[PDB]
This record gives structure tokens, C-alpha cells and sequence, in this order.
């Protein structure tokens, strides 16, 4: 079919997203949301970081990887069937018309 990420109800879901910081400690803000990246900034926002730290999160949504090294992969805890969908991870590279947009398809059964 096409790239997808899978989980059963009650498991954690794992959606990958990565960037390479220009130099260590120099982080780029990231936008995670539910819905494809053409929607608003990154869909219906679930989690955000800035140059310093996580600045916004929704219950059950986590960055448990080394986000200070560019691993901004998402964990969704205790998934239900309502969690299926496209998710947008947007790397907000400083500057205009240069963001990286990743659309991740999650299928729960
Ligand atoms: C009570 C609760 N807390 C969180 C939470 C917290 C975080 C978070 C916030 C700052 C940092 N930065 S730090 C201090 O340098 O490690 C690191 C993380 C992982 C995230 Cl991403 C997601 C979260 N999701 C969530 O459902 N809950 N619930
Ligand atoms: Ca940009």
C-alpha cells in the first residue's frame, strides 16, 4: 500500500520525525499536529517546541527521544481508534518558505 505506522488499541504509537541542528544546542522550533501539513501550520496542534524546550503539549503526546539532538519523534500513549489519521511534523527552519513538512499516517486497530 503506502508508508504507515501501526498500533493496537492500548499500545503506544510511534511516529518518526528528525532534523539535524545546524550546530549542537541550536534547536529549531517544531510543530506536531493531527491533520496533514497543508492544514494551518501543522494541523490541529498537539505539541510544540521552540529553540529552548517543549513549550506546548497535549495529554498523551510525548517527545521521549533526544529532541535536543533533533529526534522529535512522537509517542502517543494509550491509543484508541480515534487516534488513527494523518499527523504533521513541521520543522520550522528559520526563514521563509523553507520548513520541512512530514506527514505520518497512523493506523490503529
Ligand atoms: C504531566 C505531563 N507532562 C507531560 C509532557 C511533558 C513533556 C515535556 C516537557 C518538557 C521537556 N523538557 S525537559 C524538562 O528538558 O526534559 C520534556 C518533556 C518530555 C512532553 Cl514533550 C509531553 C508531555 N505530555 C504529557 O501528556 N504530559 N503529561
Ligand atoms: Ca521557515
Amino acid at each position: 500500500s503506502e508508508v504507515e505506522y501501526r498500533a493496537e488499541v492500548g499500545q503506544n504509537a510511534y511516529l518518526p520525525c528528525f532534523y539535524t541542528p545546524a550546530a549542537p544546542g541550536n534547536l529549531v522550533p517544531v510543530c506536531w499536529g493531527k491533520g496533514a501539513c497543508p492544514v494551518f501550520e501543522c494541523g490541529n496542534v498537539v505539541l510544540r517546541t521552540d529553540e529552548r524546550d517543549v513549550n506546548y503539549w497535549t495529554s498523551r503526546y510525548w517527545l521521549n527521544g533526544d529532541f535536543r539532538k533533533g529526534d522529535v519523534s512522537l509517542t502517543i500513549e494509550n491509543v484508541t481508534l480515534a487516534d488513527s489519521g494523518i499527523y504533521c511534523c513541521r520543522i520550522q527552519i528559520p526563514g521563509i518558505m523553507n520548513d520541512e513538512k512530514f506527514n505520518l499516517k497512523l493506523v490503529i486497530k
